[PDB]
């Protein structure tokens, strides 16, 4: 109808902060919303799409922030470690996997999720480096490598990836920007 | 039966080097093999799984190699640029997306594909750095960042990612390992 959609969105959101990601399939959502799964497909092509779409509604409060002190190495190491910690929690890791999964289903969905989740992280790192008069090309390349280190590692090896590897990758990258 | 499986594997493999990835759905495979899609599910849970499984059969000839000169910066920049080039071709990019997609479906599948595709790349970079007496922790962190830069960027922004950004990320990382 017009409220059936809302019920699915609300069922998904409640199921998220109650059973987490592991117990959040289309069936659970459909049963909690009270609808046939094809009613869900009137609005989302897939479970990943539906979950990512709800998470996207919240990108702001999901994405955290860059320390800003007189020590750029400490700032980026702190940032990278906090990110690594966040994405290796059980919830954080399942979230990353869900967002990547949804992204790979449609190029438009990937673009939407990149704008929501990846862009603020790249821009935070890039801006912090430009603050120190690093040029645009090196700031971009360094940001690709620091965010890339963390995201790729968590996607590849999962929750055993550590705050410590992330921080070490950050210190190496920043040292390579000297002066 | 026992040859129906072979026919699907052979249909997939031929369809790969004839129509590429964009024209390779379960339907095309089923029609070329002559089977019902549920016969395919006797052996693979999904289209991504089936495609990744065939690609995995070939990991060796898929994965390329590390230059070994007296210039570690040139070697890693060459390696990273070649990798970036390979993953931003139309076929290379669709392959990366398919492997990541399959990986996210089952933790065992991810582990199998990581062993097949990611491990040789990480180890190639790590080994090249240990060659220069970089310790194990920094060699790992630098490898995470160089491979991570490329893979994460191609997954996020697709085929517009360039050889040049990859090479710049490599030179920055290696410079951060001095001495």
């Amino acid at each position: 109808s017009e409220k059936s959609r809302v019920a699915i969105v609300e069922a998904t959101r409640a199921l998220l902060l109650e059973r987490g990601f592991d117990g959040l399939s289309i069936e659970a959502v459909a049963a909690k919303a009270g609808v046939g799964k094809q009613t869900i497909y009137r609005w989302w092509p897939s479970r990943h799409a539906l979950v990512a779409d709800v998470l996207l509604e919240d990108a702001d409060k999901i994405l955290a922030r860059m320390p800003k002190t007189d020590d750029v190495t400490a700032d980026l190491a702190s940032w990278a470690g906090t990110l690594a910690a966040a994405l290796t929690t059980r919830r954080g890791h399942a979230m990353l996997k869900t967002l990547m999964a949804a992204s790979l289903e449609h190029e438009d969905t990937a673009a939407r999720l990149r704008e929501g989740f990846s862009r603020p992280l790249i821009e935070s790192v890039r801006d912090r480096l430009r603050d120190e008069d690093i040029d645009a090309d090196h700031a971009q390349a360094a940001a690709d490598a620091l965010l890339g280190a963390v995201v790729n590692a968590v996607l590849s090896e999962g929750r055993s990836y550590s705050r410590q590897r992330a921080e070490t990758s950050a210190r190496i990258i920043v040292a390579g920007l000297r002066p």
